[PDB]
């Protein structure tokens, strides 16, 4: 069984409020499913409090049994965010089906049909998941480690949030490449130029890294004629191994493997530079950056600069724990 | 045959320097090869002006007969910058060839043996070569066609550089994607969502535009084993396959195609989107950002927010006017 007494509910902001803190359209909608969740709860004999961003505090989040994110995976990352103990259910509804993708939230039936999931949960007719989620710590020199909430000699210290979907570290600039010393599960450093890094999780293997790795049905098809030309198939075919492919490009959340990548390396005579991406428990980089950022699913933002030394790995207390539905 | 009577060299700013206004090995050689181009050309009876960055200006530009970059392609692309006219010769010398690159740049024996460039010139042991350039047209409403010089309802507008290597597009903000409309070629508008757009010539089909684009020697063995998976060959036979693709990712400059690019487009079920890349010769971008800027050659910027319209083509009136020894 599961029920609890105590809900936090953190909505999303949604353009409309956006704008006064085809868009009414919008916000009519996240409201109208908001309120089905609030009152489905509220028939169900369960505290709930309602809150947006600068209100959902880690104070709220102990409070509340678990902690419900209304809005999409932003918002699930959001809540998520603020919650390192992996004990505590973490819950999104994909409040908004026809623009939220919501690949961290319930199936879409539950969100216009939200006491099937509670009866679901009373009566554990689901699956408890705990995604893994990378942690970072920061030493080095002249480090900056207070986080930057994106949305509006010293020693390793561990900062303060969890990635769920993945780390990306790069200039801010988006057109200055990016320059540092990479280490992965512990090997001699290795100095890469990019447009960044990557490092997600399994959850998160679909998420950014996704679109970076993944290839094109074209350039599958190139690469095919290429083949001969340098027993043939046709369109049908090329997507039975186009995706087979990008399939070897997601994983399971609950894997604890790190899958980093590097964005856009740069090839020739004067930057050797090493692989795409592979697999790991534990990579390391010093920053060589004149203006980059650590930026954490999106959302947290630290300031990481030359001399500065991040490295990341999987820590099964960061492991996050959600649900799953039929 | 070909000589001048008036050269301005705008040599690039070492690190040395860029800290005084292993880094003292750098300056003193960047140095040891201004001085070696300045004394060949004072040794032809050449009237030299010698600049850095904010003296380089237009009028030095009208007042030489033909510019040197003397650096790599930023130093290339910083003088090809600030010319317009088709006629005025542009010539880079790779100034440090352990570090910069120089693709734009004349071969390498030419930097400190280059007087016997200046022969190949008096004698026209060479030939003439007319890298297109993209121009960039600013219409829509709130748009800011004031340039920003990366290195510290209304109507189109010519913006006053040309792109020698790309035009880039994207959010600010590294990790916020980013959401405009689409038109190539006169075609339809086309909603993507990426982490930005590349338009580049051919010139710059080597530039960012190959590290996007290219493929891993590794991600052709996967396809390939899931190609008889889903006549069988090596490693050698991998190499003679994945660059005969990425090959066919750089034209030459002489074409005036644009060869534009989705930069990590966005999947799903909610963000149907086009193609990763292909040529055309005119393309158009109605800025649906909050905070994206356009970045030319990486070193000028636009602001190029929502209701902002620009609209990229080639000119002959546009070509470089750069040259090609053996
Ligand atoms: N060009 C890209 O591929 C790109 C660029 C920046 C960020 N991102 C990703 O999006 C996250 C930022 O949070 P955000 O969602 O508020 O930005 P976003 O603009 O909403 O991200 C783009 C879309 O990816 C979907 N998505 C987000 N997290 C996912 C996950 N773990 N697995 C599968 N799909 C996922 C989102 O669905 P929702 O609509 O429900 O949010 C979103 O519609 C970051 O983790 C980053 O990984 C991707
Ligand atoms: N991750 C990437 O692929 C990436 C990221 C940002 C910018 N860039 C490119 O670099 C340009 C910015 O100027 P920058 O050179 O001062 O930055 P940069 O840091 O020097 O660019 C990275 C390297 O690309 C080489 N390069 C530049 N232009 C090229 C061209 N037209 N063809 C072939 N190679 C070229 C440069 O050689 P030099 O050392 O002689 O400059 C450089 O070492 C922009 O056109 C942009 O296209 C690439
Ligand atoms: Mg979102
Ligand atoms: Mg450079």
């Amino acid at each position: 069984g599961f029920r609890p007494s105590r809900v936090v509910v953190v909505a999303k902001t949604t353009r409309y409020e956006f704008e006064q803190q085809g868009l009414l359209e919008r916000h009519h909608i996240h409201t109208k499913n908001v309120e089905h969740i609030i009152d489905s709860l509220r028939n169900e004999g369960i505290e709930v409090r309602l809150v947006k961003r600068r209100e959902y505090d880690e104070e709220t989040v102990r409070w509340a049994d678990a902690v419900i994110a209304a809005g999409g995976d932003g918002t699930m990352l959001l809540a998520a965010s603020k919650v390192l103990d992996r004990l505590k259910p973490v819950i999104g509804v994909n409040t908004d089906p026809e623009r939220s993708e919501g690949h961290l939230c319930l199936p879409v039936r539950y969100t216009h049909s939200f006491p099937e999931a509670l009866q679901k949960f009373y009566r554990g007719e689901f699956r408890w998941l705990w995604r893994q989620r990378i942690r970072l710590y920061l030493e080095g020199t002249g480090i900056n480690p207070v986080p930057v909430d994106l949305h509006e000699a010293s020693g390793p210290q561990l900062l303060p949030v969890r990635a769920l979907n993945e780390v990306f570290i790069g200039e801010s600039l988006s057109s200055r490449a990016s320059y540092y010393e990479i280490s992965v599960d512990d090997g001699p450093w290795e100095k890469q130029k990019s447009s960044g890094l990557n490092l997600c999780t399994g959850t998160g293997s679909k998420a950014w890294s996704f679109n970076i790795n993944r290839v094109a049905t074209q350039a599958v098809e190139d690469v095919l004629n290429i083949a001969k030309r340098q027993l043939p198939l046709n369109r049908e075919l090329v997507e039975k191994v186009t995706n087979e492919y990008n399939e070897s490009l997601l994983y399971s959340p609950e894997e604890p493997k790190i899958l980093f990548s590097i964005r856009e390396p740069i090839a020739n005579r004067v930057f050797s530079s090493s692989r795409q991406r592979c697999f790991s428990s534990k990579v390391c980089v010093r920053s060589r950056c004149w203006d980059a950022c650590m930026v954490v699913d999106g959302g947290t933002s630290f300031e990481f600069n030359d001399g500065a030394i991040a490295s990341m790995m999987i820590n099964k207390e960061d492991e996050l724990r959600t649900v799953l539905l039929e």
